[PDB]
């Protein structure tokens, strides 16, 4: 098996929200068939940022999401070559955060290339005023369509004052190669921004996703 039980990724993400370009570099570690995994990030160009780390987290690893054997593991079965995805997250106030990323497997780790494009986040929304606070659990809700998995939630994020600000978010997980798509079922996430300093140029984050039947 190319997943071994304890797999190491290295990541290379660039972009920009609201006009400001940034590039992050980070490295994690996980268990793939546990669904779980941490990763060590740092703003390498744009910092400090001058929007919520927390538009960026989501798209900093589905590898790692624990699948029971009657669940094919669509994205673990792509590997080594890997798989593709894209998405679209559409947040109440009109922010749009677009994403495509390449995930591959090489000499035994994972290599994660993201670009993420945001634009029209009200200047003086939670995003550009950086009043977030983390996500709540998500449930993504996963089905073929297309020849392709597709994965459609609302996440929301906590509010400093304590309301939310929600996201539409819609992924499209697309194999390298024809391996077996999964039919319809859930996937349960929780990420959470475990250290970081001051102004999020250096940032630590956890997740823990496991597909069940819906």
């Amino acid at each position: 098996e190319v997943i071994k039980e304890f797999m190491r990724f290295k990541e290379h993400m660039e972009g920009s929200v609201n006009g400001h370009e940034f590039e992050i570099e980070g490295e994690g570690e996980g268990r793939p068939y546990e669904g779980t995994q941490t990763a060590r990030l740092k703003v390498t160009k744009g910092g400090p940022l001058p929007f919520a780390w927390d538009i960026l987290s989501p798209q900093i690893s589905k590898a790692y999401v624990k699948h029971p054997a009657d669940i094919p593991d669509y994205l673990k079965l792509s590997f080594p070559e890997g798989f593709k995805w894209e998405r679209v997250m559409n947040f109440e106030d009109g922010g749009v955060v677009t994403v495509t990323q390449d995930s591959s497997l090489q000499d035994g780790e994972f290599i994660y290339k993201v670009k993420v494009r945001g634009t029209n986040f009200p200047s003086d929304g939670p995003v550009m005023q950086k009043k977030t606070m983390g996500w709540e659990a998500s449930s993504e809700r996963m089905y073929p369509e297309d020849g392709a998995l597709k994965g459609e939630m609302k996440m929301r994020l906590r509010l400093k004052d304590g309301g939310h600000y929600d996201a539409e978010v819609k992924t499209t997980y697309m194999a390298k190669k024809p391996v077996q798509l999964p039919g319809a079922y859930k996937t349960d996430i929780k990420l959470d921004i475990t250290s970081h300093n001051e102004d999020y140029t250096i940032v630590e984050q956890y997740e823990r996703a496991e597909g069940r039947h819906s």
